[PDB]
């Protein structure tokens, strides 16, 4: 009967607790300033729910700084005591015994937001909503303080000016006509607008206005600098792509690069970006060593599994090693590659698309999916010639290995190399 | 009778459609709030044009996520249905049957802007114009809402204050004197100015003012943060050049570096930047492999094509191989280079400018454009001596190859090396 | 009887001097504008304290640009003279002899803040407090100038409007009711709010308002841009971690990467970040060469000190050499590594956690802390076979060395290698 | 009788021309709106000076895009014609023949600022002054337009409100009391303050206010974003140093690193930064190839010139080669280095400071400035031992060479090596 701290139940329970804390924090200052039955009913509901939360905290698991995993109620009690329980215990104190200031301790429940703030941060767009909610909460608190100051100093404040403006001279303005204007002034002072309908006129209201101006200016600047940061990150991924494209284009325009090869270069650029997205796979590859290096290579190592029968006998390490050495060339139909006579160092294979090698207007080796063609290895020791040049009917998304690397790795295995040598099958051997 | 989706006709057609959507979106809220004949004439024209657009969309091509190219009307119907047609179909519904709210569905045509937003996005300055137009559109909508609120609540609102200010007490202000002030207030509340001529005075106008203040503050911050971003990119290319220059100059000032060599170093810096612009060509070179690597090398591979007769017999692969190994040095007249006695490893060639090698006050090898001079290769195997030091009359923009690399590549070809050996011509052989 | 310039006594003394300078700078303009006894008492105390500071400056040490360390009173006098003494000497001039402008020279003591500004600068949050204090000080000075202008021009200024607003027509407003409003206006003009209670009405007040608007706009923009900078650095460390996580997750989602290996990869990522924090240790390692390179390597060089007896005889250089070649792999229980049959190149050791090698359902070599197991070296010269695959009970935070590197280093030492060869002890030799 | 375009005379002449253009641009709109004798006197002076400028432009040199250097009056006429002469010629047209609008063509002289804007940009702080001057100029133009609108529409505008506020009902306000308020309003609308003293009340003033609000908001945002950019660059050099220090400190705190070696590491960090300033010299070294690589190395190649007699016979290339291979170690007194028994690969030399090698409590080889000590080379072929460990009395800022590199380079020269071998002198040969 133990609850996991990362269980999805804790997520919805924390959502409920957060919403309840927001409700309390919003409703208590308004009640304090402007003011059985629903208020005490909701108070009792809140107290019972938070008591249930305090008790259920005694059962959930936790992660220690040293011990990654720790459970059972023997260790939760010592950790939870002598800690954040000081703030939480005073929050859930029900008493009836006006003197309504004692409910301000409920604001301490807002601390519960900060200690789980990390988990809410895994979404990126939620930051904007949380920041706007916090700004509205600060505005609400400042409006509460404004109204409190007005009431306490009015036993020519802003209350009389408000009564004059909207006709209700003194009766007086209603509670609704006294809270909307306070929040209006608070926003007009945090956003630095200053409409002039309501403005401080005494000696304490001006000091409060100065304090609000400073706090709001600081908070506004920092918050919307953060907003600019999140917005500019999302748009700056695309802006980095744009800068790469601009770099390529200015490099082209500086070196003339007439159209016929320039179109190949450009289209190569877009189609390559379609798969790489600017990310260099080698960087994240080198971060993960040994078998973790090849686990990424395992994802492109589904090519020759079903296209070679002796290939199925490979062990984990052998398969890893043969996977790590494959290279991938990307070329949409229209890009021609090396041909006979030149260096036939790399043994060209296929990954996707199709290959239609043309040996002097004769199509040979029509293979499309992870097939085995190429040149002999141990009998050449020389960059000879092939049947004909490569041709591009479909995408030339193909695999490559290297003569030296492949011969070295095939000399590496004592027995796996013998097994592969027992069945050296090639779909089309093009001399 | 099929139209290409990337044809230039689609560009001007989408310009026309965009302008028409802007017209409708601007003119419908004003008509809704402040209000045969021209209005219905334009309405009919808009409906007919957008119906024509809907039908012509049934013929243009499209690009699938998987299939790069796909055409013919068999596949356009299934893709276009069950998609964005839901928003587009309701837009083009003409009916006469006041209740003018039903035209608000025309605002859905603005969605057509978003789905082609990428096609506008290659231009850099167009972002500013689009952002300003969107800001003006939001201001127009907020002014419309402001006027609607004023009219509905006035059967001491801002309308009476406006009538008092500009003398027309109530007749009343004209439609022109009622729309300019609303847009004025909307801008004075989005830009956070707050002049005080017009200001909310009731309980709904203040709530609307708070909402406008929040929305405008957020939009203003984000939009002009983006504006700052585009401005700082364009100015920060030059600022990056400035920082490179600052790095160079602080490095010079930290190490004294008296004038005689410092002027050479500096002038080298500016003239090198004039050609490279800070861009490292090797970085973009390595992005394109195999023949895509040498396509860039082909652009500087026009030196010995017209300056050597056996050079014309090279195949594409041989040409690529010989092009990839060339290096280029830039030195305007005034920079002296290596001379006799020292390592004559690299075989110095020419690319531009002119070379006037001086062998002890005797000028030899006066060659300017992609000429072949240097030292013998197979008979030295030793860094011997040359006729004299290099001299700089014109720019020393010259080619270089390496002894080891050149001998290895000339040993690489079985037959091309034999052909080149058959005609080993040098313009001036300087021992 | 000499005081060190970096002694902690100087820290508290400079704190006291700074606080006294702030006191003087705050209190002198207010006295100048709005105005024995405590005023002269404090004046005398300030003068005496700053005289004591001037004399004690004649004894503290200093650091020359060329000479890092220099002391004794012979050299302090020549350096301190012909320097900043010109500003400091005029500050401490007591005279009684109204003409209260002569106290403005005390503002020169604020220069003492700038010359020790670096010593405050290691803290990060202190920048915010200093910036806010400077902003408040500028606001105070501008309020002083505003009140001075008002008084000098009033022998329909803002003073009469203030007297009208808060009822005290003219007696007149009190000194308290005349300073709060001036500072209020100064803040409402620096923050760009413009409430409208107090506003310039003459021809000099408008010029002053323009000057204040320009200065405040510039200072506000620069200061809160800096505030945004410090905020975004602290939050952008976490944002850089977030971007790394986003890169990893988009790379995973682009390549499918089903759950069974994806969970291993992810958990590897978080636990690796827990130890490296994104910092590449090799970068800072390469900054320090020779023995400074191995000092960092000495911190992980406490493994075999207590786990091998001949290991204690190593000199400092031998210890450095053996430490620099060790590698560390992190794998919490759940990650399997290379096994028998595959390349047993690296000699696997242990650093933390525990190792429970399983040789065909038989557990062998149960070693947890910096233990020595593996394979023989000189008798294989071949990647042979081990007892069984590695197993993960506890964290596989383990050391590794390389066959070639270890054999080369053991061939390097003439005598240390002989000593190690004399006692070649292995805790569990697994063939 | 030709003037160089980069001569310092052109600098002061351009300063004078710029100041004159600023004078004209400031004074013409004010004269146009608010208005022999000084005005025509200054007009004649300006016309004569700009005619002199136009003629002197016919003699100065210029730089073509292709030709770096070009002079003589034959080529200046063709280039200067069909170009920017269209704007410049209309500027200098004197005529007497009110209709004062024709002087607006003088604003075209402001274009002269843009075409020489690059040369003013080599200073960094001048950007702030130029931006502030441009902002003031835009404010002046907008105030001019405001006053023009007011006068033309007043045959209840802002003029009547101004006359009411400052008591002069209508006579009317003076020209001084009509220009200060216009500029006041223009600044209060560009900075987004909105005091409320003067505010638009008609239907054209509100449109003008909207236009000014938009333009000023855009310009203000962009300009102070640039201001933030320049400020943050200068402070972000120090912030990058701070981030490097923080990286080092968090790396230390994560790995404990007790005090004794930690103080060495830290002090190493600061003293190394004292010379490197975070700049990696190798990066700028590799940018300059061949002899330009060694010219930087020439600046530290003043060590052994005066400390070795056969060293004076080195040629340019030999000296370059011997310079490029020297390494520099920096260590303040307190850092101990490698000693006898360990690898004596590097041949330790001296650059600055002093060296006091201690061979078992015996001080030997007391050499301080670029001296020659070390171990024999051709007779060891083995990492033997030295007399004693290195000791740090003064800064261990010393040179190093490598055994393999030094032996290879001394085998490289056929004759220079023979000359050096003829005199192989060592100040102190420590076995």
């Amino acid at each position: 009967w133990t609850i996991l701290h990362y269980s999805p139940f804790k997520a919805v329970w924390d959502w409920l607790i957060l919403l309840l804390v927001i409700y309390t924090a919003v409703f208590t200052p308004y009640s304090a300033a402007f003011l059985c039955q629903p208020l005490a009913v909701v108070d009792l509901i809140v107290d019972i729910m938070f008591i249930v939360d305090i008790l259920i905290n005694f059962r959930t698991t936790y992660v220690n700084a040293n011990e990654e995993v720790v459970s059972h109620p023997g260790r939760i009690a010592v950790h939870y005591f002598k800690g954040w329980f000081l703030i939480d215990m005073v929050a859930a104190i029900p008493f009836d015994l006006l003197i309504g200031l004692l409910k301000t301790a409920r604001l301490l429940r807002l601390v519960r937001v900060a200690r789980k703030l990390d988990r809410y941060s895994e979404y990126g767009a939620a930051v904007l909503f949380l920041l706007m909610c916090t700004f509205a909460l600060i505005a609400h608190w400042l409006a509460c303080i404004w109204y409190a100051i007005g009431n306490m100093e009015q036993p020519i404040g802003w209350l009389h000016n408000l009564g004059d403006q909207i006709g209700k001279p003194y009766g007086g303005p209603s509670i609704k006509d006294k809270y909307v204007t306070a929040l209006y002034f608070t926003f007009s002072s945090l956003t630095s607008v200053g409409f002039g309908n309501v403005s401080p006129n005494t000696n304490s209201e001006k000091i409060f206005s100065i304090c609000v101006m400073l706090i709001g200016s600081l908070m506004y600047a920092s918050i919307f600098g953060n907003v600019s940061a999140i917005i500019q990150r999302l748009y700056s991924g695309t802006a980095r792509y744009h800068t790469q494209m601009l770099r390529v284009r200015e490099f082209i325009r500086f070196h003339q690069i007439p159209n016929p090869l320039r179109q190949r270069l450009e289209e190569y650029f877009q189609h390559a970006w379609s798969y790489t997205n600017g990310i260099d796979m080698n960087a994240v590859l080198k971060g993960f060593p040994e078998c973790l290096q090849a686990d990424i290579c395992l994802h492109l190592n589904r090519s020759l599994l079903q296209h070679c029968k002796p290939f199925r006998g490979a062990t984990k390490g052998c398969l890893r090693a043969l996977a790590m050495k494959f290279k991938t060339t990307h070329a949409p139909p229209g890009d021609t590659l090396v041909h006979a006579g030149d260096l036939l160092t790399a043994l060209y294979f296929i990954s996707r698309g199709s290959i239609e090698i043309l040996r002097g207007d004769v199509v040979v080796a029509i293979l499309g999916k992870n097939d085995i063609f190429g040149e002999p290895l141990n009998l050449y020791a020389r960059p000879g010639k092939s049947n004909g040049d490569v041709r591009a009917l479909t995408y030339c998304d193909l695999h490559k290995i290297h003569r030296d690397d492949l011969l070295e790795v095939l000399d590496m295995y004592p027995e796996f190399s013998d097994h592969f040598w027992s069945s050296l099958e090639i779909t089309f051997n093009l001399r």
